[PDB]
């Protein structure tokens, strides 16, 4: 098969944390990969089926 890497450094573009009293599941990209993120954060894509249709992985 054939497939691209995915580099994520430190200084890449992150989400920031909303430090509330809730747990809600969302799901952003990361060059070329999606990636799950959890902790009121309510912003990105809402599902993994959302993110890979845009993003190329």
């Amino acid at each position: 098969g054939d497939k691209e890497e995915c580099t994520v450094p430190i200084g890449w573009s992150e989400p920031v944390k909303g430090l509330c009293k809730a747990r809600f599941t969302r799901y952003y990209c990361m060059g070329n990969c999606c990636k799950v993120y959890e902790g009121c954060y309510t912003g990105g894509y809402s599902r993994m089926g959302e993110c890979a249709r845009n993003c190329p992985g």
